[PDB]
């Protein structure tokens, strides 16, 4: 480390996942700052599995706070995790939040 600048990375986001029950196949990702966040963030970095259990990938970035993503599988567990990053560095990913998938059946019964 360095002993001129001072300036850690941005106090992790909190998952305050909303948009669970709908219709069509989209999680929409809502984080927010804590109330003890010192630290500004300059963006948030978002990460998803392929519903397989492997290794995370990055999904979304930039300077919103409200994102959601098209084409998930379905009856297939899902691990998603946001995190925050300025010109610091990056902040550790938040809390695995998993979201359980219903069977996805094709629109029939009516």
């Amino acid at each position: 480390g360095s002993s001129g600048s001072s300036g850690p990375v941005p106090a992790t986001p909190i998952l305050q996942l909303e948009e669970c029950c709908t219709h069509n196949n989209s999680a929409t990702l809502s984080w927010k700052q804590p109330p003890l966040s010192t630290v500004p963030a300059d963006g948030y970095i978002l990460e998803l599995d392929d519903g397989n259990g492997g290794q995370f990938r990055e999904v979304y970035v930039g300077k919103e706070t409200m994102c959601t993503v098209d084409g998930l599988h379905f009856n297939s567990t899902y691990n998603a995790r946001v995190k925050a990053f300025n010109k610091t560095g990056v902040s550790p990913y938040s809390k695995t939040l998993v979201l359980q998938t219903s069977e996805g059946s094709g629109p029939s019964s009516g």
